[PDB]
Formats: C-alpha cells, sequence, structure tokens
C-alpha cells in the first residue's frame, strides 16, 4: 500500500508540473517531468 | 503560488520517500529520493 500511494503521488504531481510548463514554459519544468516519468516507470515495476 | 506548491508537493514526497526507503531498503528508492531533492533545489532558486 505504501507503494501505491507514492504511484499516487507521482501522477498528482505529473498532472500538476504539466500545468505549471503550460502556464510558463520554464524548460527546467520538462527536465523535472521527465524524472518524475521515470519515478513512475520504476514504481511500477516494483507493483510488477 | 503554484511553485510554492509544487516545492511543497516534493517535500512531501522526500517523507514519504524516505520512510519508504526506511522499511525495504531498495536502491531504486534511493535514487528517486535524490532525484526529488534536486527537484526541491531546482525550485527554491526560482523562488525566493
Ligand atoms: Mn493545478
Ligand atoms: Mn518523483
Ligand atoms: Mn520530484
Amino acid at each position: 500500500d505504501y507503494l501505491r500511494e507514492l504511484l499516487k503521488l507521482e501522477l498528482q504531481a505529473i498532472k500538476q508540473y504539466r500545468e505549471a510548463l503550460e502556464y510558463v514554459k520554464l524548460p527546467v519544468l520538462a527536465k523535472i517531468l521527465e524524472d518524475e516519468e521515470k519515478h513512475i516507470e520504476w514504481l511500477e515495476t516494483i507493483l510488477g
């Protein structure tokens, strides 16, 4: 369950960073989004 | 305000990931934690 909570937080965050990126095109937001996409891939892998 | 909000989501993730690491000790969690700490630094730069 702690694992599903983490995936929920990453999906939660990916949605907000996308909205931020839409509002202002600061490249560092895209860079963070690439990291978060990796985090989601890793948590999905831990969940099998 | 929207940036402060992303910063808070990173603080929340750092707390949860640290707790998860404390319990299952998977290396990949430590990698994610390193990234989130970087995200915090980047956002703090943008902010005050
Ligand atoms: Mn929003
Ligand atoms: Mn993350
Ligand atoms: Mn992050």
